[PDB]
């Protein structure tokens, strides 16, 4: 659960594609 957030921290979610 919480891990799903850190994995998408402001940047991991954007840099997600970049």
């Amino acid at each position: 659960g919480e891990e799903e957030l850190q994995e998408n921290q402001p940047e991991l979610i954007r840099e997600k594609s970049n």
